[PDB]
């Protein structure tokens, strides 16, 4: 069931912005670890005396890394005279965010038809305003409302290159890395209480609950009209023998925030071979692979979708596989991206649901919780 | 002239500690950019609820990257019950340092015979105490005094693996990168006033001025008895046409601090080939190469030390060459290591002064200031 109840016209995920203490070092690590190219910058070299912001791209995926400079560099400026390319930026907010949460996502940005309208209708429908709509060089409009914790949902709309005041990056400094990652599939938040978080976000967006099919959590997924903007939300389940990883997140993050980003690959096998080659030379680590009983159970569940060869390749790379009633999901999880056991990345590929591929084809891996437990015990043999 | 006036027995540089907002991402970038192996860690996985610290090594060079966790993880602890492996660490100090300075060096650590004695004699001779001597697991003694700005000189002494409470890193996670870097040659500070900085540091160490042989700066080098611990210090020269890079440092750093680390390579050509291969894929960038007139002037100054082939190789890699009365210096400078135009790295190799090689053989590149200007104008032809 899809009521198509969006209160304003939503297009696609546009970008994700990390707030950092040093944007250079995070951006360079991510670039090499994920195979993303340096494509735009806004910093001292472009006249920005407020913040350093570096943009990585792979396909349609856009990762933005931003850190504050000394406030003294811009102490003479006022908002009407600011050199910041992102007018919502605030030194105090950024430093407070990073000292409270460590490295993580500040903004989940979606492109909309009209960012000013999205902002007003959102706020009219319960959204807590974060930064009012501002028109940049008469070309791009940017507005922000609170999403959860200190994460904002950022509306971006274009009259008609990333943002004004960003410069394309020199081709010498811009090496065309590509491991097959192509777009953001979903972005997932952890909160202490799922009900009120859902009521709030669905309340100001009109996003609807995405239909799906006892370990750790409860969740629900909010979706836009064409279900291409997908925002799952988790809450912890307390009292378990094994302490909820959602609760560990909340403790180490100092409250709610973004838990994982799921990046669609056009060839998850190429992506994982490439990322795994680089894990111990500056890239990203992956969670421990499932036991071979898990892959010794894959024939009976997806034997009609993947060959024996493609299954063995899943076993080599530690890939997980789930299926719903319309499609199949290949997925794998990184270890946390920084010091704290908080944010991590998921790589996914979806097969099925062809009409273009419909959003969320195969679900989000709900079945792999039960399957992982079962195969763990079967390998215990 | 070397009075050998050290007020306590100094051995060698031991390590350099960067204070970070996220230590994981800086450490992984540095590891790949410099070819340094992950060798020890102290973090949540080792029981440290206070700070995350990761150690990179290449030869005898030791780079330590440390960031604070949420204070809430250790709110129940007191100093007698701390889980920090570095007892001088303070959340408030670390966050204040990084927000004021951005990414940079907090500690220049030297190994001494007796860290408690070095501390007392230092403080008795004008050193401002930063952290008193503390004995770790009855095996290692650690003490800190102020050096300049918010940088400390850290004394480390061993009765008899890095520090207690650090764990050796798994060989899976520890890839044996090596681009030829072998030890720290010198560590250089920028201050507003050279005279008082020298009087202070030479005052509490007994370090002597290292003898050498109008662009930007004045400097002097402090040295230990065998001149293997080398601490140059710069001050800006004001009123120039070209604004002093020392003054730019002080403005963007919010005052005094460490300007560059000079890393000796056993094969600067291999090191620079390897680092330059990686500049645009997550490593380090290098300052703009000198004009070919500079290399077209190298025959007349070092033609007795480097072949024509070894000179052309200098031209390919952008290496600079200087000479004093006892030896020859090959050197090159990276662009800044992080967002701000503050700290950078120098790669060097020294040839001559064999007895072992004596410290500072060839100097620090004083002559390359005049030579660079001259060759710039000659290429202007
Ligand atoms: C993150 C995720 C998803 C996922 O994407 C996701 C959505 O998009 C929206 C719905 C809620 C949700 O969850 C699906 C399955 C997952 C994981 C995962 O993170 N984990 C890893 C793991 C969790 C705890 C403890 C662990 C201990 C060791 C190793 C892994 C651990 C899984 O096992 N499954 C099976
Ligand atoms: C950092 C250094 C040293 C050096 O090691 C050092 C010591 O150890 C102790 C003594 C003081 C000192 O200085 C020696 C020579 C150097 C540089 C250097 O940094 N630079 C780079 C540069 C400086 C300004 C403006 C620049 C603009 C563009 C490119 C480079 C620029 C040089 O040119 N020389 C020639
Ligand atoms: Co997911
Ligand atoms: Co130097």
């Amino acid at each position: 069931k899809n009521p198509k109840s969006d209160k304003f016209k939503v297009k696609r995920f546009h970008h994700i912005e990390f707030w950092c203490g040093d944007a250079t070092n995070v951006a360079r690590r991510f670039s090499w670890g994920l195979g993303m190219r340096f494509s735009a910058k806004s910093d001292l070299s472009t006249g920005n005396m407020v913040h350093a912001s570096y943009l990585l791209t792979s396909g349609d995926l856009r990762f933005l890394f931003t850190a504050p400079y000394s406030p003294s560099l811009s102490a003479g400026e006022i908002k009407p005279t600011t050199t910041a390319s992102i007018p919502s930026f605030d030194h105090g907010s950024c430093r407070s965010f990073f000292s409270s949460h460590g490295l993580g996502v500040r903004a989940v940005a979606i492109e909309v038809e009209d960012a000013e309208s999205a902002f007003s209708i959102s706020v009219a429908n319960g959204a807590i305003p974060s930064s009012p709509p501002i028109v940049l060089n008469e070309a791009v409009t940017i507005a922000e409302v609170k999403l959860y914790g200190d994460v904002v949902l950022r509306y971006v709309s274009y009259k008609a290159e990333f943002l004004p005041g960003f410069e394309r990056v020199e081709d010498a400094s811009s090496f065309p890395l590509d491991y097959g990652i192509r777009r953001l599939d979903h972005a997932v938040g952890n909160v202490p209480e799922l009900g009120p978080a859902l009521t709030y976000v669905a309340g100001f967006t009109g996003f609807h609950q995405f239909a799906e099919f006892e370990s750790g959590l409860n969740w629900a997924v909010l979706a836009s009209n064409d279900e291409m903007v997908l925002l799952p939300i988790n809450e912890p389940v307390h009292g378990t023998k094994r302490k909820s990883q959602i609760q560990t997140y909340l403790e180490h993050n100092e409250g709610a925030g973004l838990q994982h980003l799921a990046l669609m690959s056009e060839d998850i096998f190429r992506t994982l071979r490439e990322m795994r080659k680089r894990s111990s030379i500056g890239g990203f680590d992956f969670m421990p692979s499932p036991p071979p009983t898990y892959y010794q159970n894959l024939k009976k569940r997806v034997g009609d979708v993947l060959s024996d060869d493609q299954i063995k390749e899943c076993e080599e790379l530690g890939i997980l596989v789930d299926r719903d009633d319309q499609g199949t999901l290949l997925q794998i999880f990184t270890k946390p991206l920084g010091d704290r056991p908080t944010i991590f990345i998921e790589i996914i590929q979806r097969v099925g649901c062809m009409m273009y591929q419909s959003g969320g084809c195969g679900g989000f891996g709900k079945g792999n919780f039960s399957e992982l437990f079962k195969s763990i015990e079967e390998y215990e043999k």
